């Protein structure tokens, strides 16, 4: 890869946006590389969790400023979005700096989001005369109503700080800048110390549950619970738990 | 009861989880006792509001680690959940310590939630190899997306503090530990100084409203408003005000 | 066409509506409601107006409310002072200058940018007088977390939420020194209006219409607004001004 | 023992018969209390797998005859004779023997199999006496196409839908010779009860809980009921009987 | 006077007649403007309780004028591009304002009903047709998507019937008989008696209590937007509003006094 | 070459024929794998605009026959059996039901765009008769048949069969065809659809199907996205021009 790095260490794959001189702006080539990296992580059985991070002053500064023959063209373009609707493995994003426009997709569609004290969040589209549809409908599911709308309306003229992002729960943790990647990998290791199919099933329970009312969400979640109950790991876990022991999960 | 305490003082019933030697873990017996206490509160006309709290260092540490002949077997098991879908009286939870797994059900389905400075919140199910379906679909309606998911994925290896819970609005107030029950009863008294059928009607407007889109939610809420408008208390309220005296609510 | 209970003023591309019954702490009367709706309609239909600011005179922003079934509006929840956010495209900013309760919360829960004075407080007194707050609190429930909304409902007039707590939960986006509230509101208005107004409108619609469907559908739905804006002259001017390192000159076409 | 209805159990079928033919089976408060006690009895008698509801005479049910907020039900729409389809898993079949109007329609719109006599007619008279039939007609609107449901609402007592038209639109599944109605209802009941009762119940729940959400979610949701039924002894017996070319013996376990 | 439609009031019934038979009642921008003024007039005249809509000639309505399809994709309004809220949503063409009007509307389909003509069939309260009427949508045959029209049809016709209509375009026409069979219409009428039967139905609806009629229509239509259980609770709001009317007291009072009610629409 | 089905392309129509008449076209795991390959092939061949599915013999499809766990995403949801991938494929599908259609066979009836049937076709689901819940199949039936008709089909199991005539009456199917002319009529309908503008056909199908997942008002606005996408096509300029010039359009599927 020329625009990113892809590395595997144990059960964690790490994708690093690696075009710091262009402030990690997404080109078509970068987008193609990201999708190959995502596919690789989804299909490598050794990989249980994906970490996404950037290099330099920007995490991702957005997109660089035959027709209808494929299904995807009928929906919103996805740009760098990880394939959260079709991949069960959890994703953690570690925001190292400026995060704007299509950069927000990682913040709004991955499972754990942490940031450097230096990170900032915004969307500049209205400042160049365009509507940022996908990005901001996603932001609207994380930030309260008038905060999401303020971000949308202010365009490039305002930036949300890491501290404010943490306050509202747009991120779960602020990390000293030089320790960002280390902490990301620590959290990853902790999540991977849990039973991976239970983790995947729980994530699905939550995310599919968000699409329906609570009562239905509970009944729906029983499907994933029942699927996980049949796993070998679900038979091993409860004995391990009462013995305060870390089992060697088999992901089966 | 041998696993809980149930006490009524004026218009407030207080249920206290009272198995500190199992850190208020829910056994089947405790669950049966809780449901009898809930039913008692719901059916005693003197009781307007239920307070739930625990004893010791745990509020509730979760569940202890003929077929299809009853309707409840077709749905998710409810464990200690108060019957918020079928009871109109408000419930306040005062979290005195560790609150995890099934303990979160009080945090996510009761109307006012406060906590001791010593309270912590988490769910250990993925650490045991299991999916906590019901519990975490509920948590996902209170915490922002990636905060709910982080709690789900971290399992027993991380605990949310009372301070962070307050910051995100998972709880509304932090109380000095030794004053928790006192403050819960003070809040209870304040709620009960308002018109109880208006309180119940307003709670229903909000909760039933959450299940449908906003515009329909507004119209739906009119039903409860109209029902309350017919009450004697809706006449007493403005009458007490014009006579510069405290209203004397009769809950009719 | 001259208002007794409010003020309506246009300066450049910003209309400012000021609730102006300070002796009644800006309580909404039926006459005030009629005047507000005329002012909203005027702002929505005047092409010069790109953005509406709403604020209050005095120390209360709004202290709430004070032939049968012959008109359609009577069949739905009464709307009181609510701006018609479901049938307008221009953004609205609310600057909460003081007490905000009952129907006052409608501006907080249905406008696009909400800021407040350090002196603002938020509550709903309905249950304290024996009545249900429907519309108001269902709306609050879409902004505040579940048990915070319910606490506000259940406490009635016996508790206030501070501006600081509001800010913490994202009920408001900013707290302003009291004497500078209006100045800051107009500053934010100017900044929004320095962006491309049809893009602002389209983005607001993407968000608001998107909240009524699941995320995936919200994304596809938003494409409609994006496609409409792509046809505008401003959509060509914007990237052009950017590549030429110069300010865009928006025509709102 | 009941004075407005009959309740009889024969094998696995309970039959509730509306039995006030001189008042055209109008629902009184006393009849409503009796119905609910019958429903509760049916739901709690393990021998009963299925409930049949029918009437006597020229009316199936001609509607309702022309402390406050202390119980939860008073916060919702009154239910009148509606069987408890949201809280009871056993299937219910309605056999409409004649006039079915107002609250009578509840059995048509909330039970699982609906058949009728060639003589049956369907309507709602509420607008003809100045009232809104809320519950009844929101339910009708889930069974008849949009403008058919609205026409029934708007015409009031002045028009009656025939059994033939009802069948054509799928408001009912079968028209029966009048004197054979009860025989055929019981035959259908026997056929349903010849299938595995927990599978029947699980399938009904899949469908009815599924209707509340989009199809994709309805499919995933249905897996819960399928998994629950897979763990029954009957789910083992069924395919075992089939492979042994033998009739299954259901234990409802 | 209108030049593309007729608008007439008799007693409690307003009748709008699409009146461009030479153009097969194709909707032009001018016709659409006239329709909207007629709708507003009907909704605001307290004497009018019910609106009947029908057409003239071999077509009820043959759709939006293809002649007027914008070269550049911008739907033309009275005002500049995106300056008004309605431009951000699907164009409504001739659709009566069913979301913001409480008075019931009956459509009597006299002939060809296609494209935007289907909006009356899918968004009015009572729909009847001449034995000659046919129903279809030709959009895919001219390279365009019927969005609004067919999402509306999909709420009335079963899944694969709606999709067949979408996919067949102008090459297939649903008969009145089939429309009746599926409940797209409630009645087929001999052609020469169509208007007469429409007014008979109208008179019957108007013999009921008009606020109860309006409240019941709202219960149903707002109820379609949420699950059944919530629909039931929601419908109580309309029921409660109507219970406060004099007519709601008059109805049962007349019945107990064994006499006919007299509605005041209050 | 496929053993359990036939896949054939003629002009813009692909035809898949379920071809296990000795098992009454019961779905085996091998048949399911072959079907999915055929669906993928049809979706990815630009010459194919429309897919016809039919069966051979007395049965269209008599239902199902009697990879590490959770390692693939499909295992997290309901098994799909023979269902065409209607959520991820834009090309329309027409099903021509030639006989018995039960259990998993109903998936074609409930999730394809045009459904026709032989006068001999019948429809039912036997699962409750063998002690099982047919979840996916019947939640889908419940979106097409009225409430108590769907429930009757679910509860009656194998003991009742809906006729083609009743299925037509309720709109479960759109046409009954003389048995020996079924395939011919299917191909005729296919040709007629393919005489329309294909990207308009696909965009309209999406408007309807994605619209069914949300309330009507949102559905109208959502449909504008597809309408706007199609407006940019060459075919969207050719169509109205051909119409006003009273001449046949020449579609390029662009």
């Amino acid at each position: 890869f020329d625009t990113i790095k892809y590395e595997v260490d144990g059960h964690t794959a790490t994708i690093t946006l690696n075009r710091p001189d262009a402030l990690n702006a997404l080109s078509p080539h970068m987008i193609t590389e990201l999708r190959a990296a995502y596919h690789e992580a989804e299909n490598d059985d050794r990989v249980w969790l994906l970490v996404v991070t950037g290099t330099g002053r920007a995490f991702c500064s957005g997109a660089d400023v035959p027709y209808l023959s494929t299904y995807d063209q009928w929906e919103a373009p996805q740009e760098g979005t990880p394939p959260f609707r079709t991949m069960a493995k959890p994703v953690l994003t570690a925001v190292n700096g400026i995060c704007c426009g299509a950069g927000m997709d990682w913040v709004t569609t991955t499972d754990i989001v942490i940031a450097s004290e230096q990170a900032t969040f915004f969307d500049p589209h209205v400042s160049i005369g365009l509507v940022a549809g996908r990005e901001l409908v996603r932001v609207s599911r994380v930030l309260p109503r008038s905060i999401a709308l303020r971000m949308a309306l202010m365009g490039k003229h305002e930036r949300m700080s890491a501290q404010r992002a943490y306050e509202l729960g747009l991120i779960s943790e602020i990390v000293e800048h030089d320790r960002l990647l280390e902490r990301a990998h620590e959290i990853a290791d902790i999540v991977n110390s849990n039973a991976p199919l239970a983790v995947r099933g729980t994530r699905l329970a939550i995310l599919k549950g968000l699409n329906v009312p609570l009562h239905e969400a509970e009944i729906l979640a029983e499907t994933f619970r029942e699927r996980v109950l049949r796993t070998e790991d679900a038979a091993e876990g409860p004995r391990a738990f009462v013995e305060k022991r870390q089992p060697n999960w088999q992901c089966r």
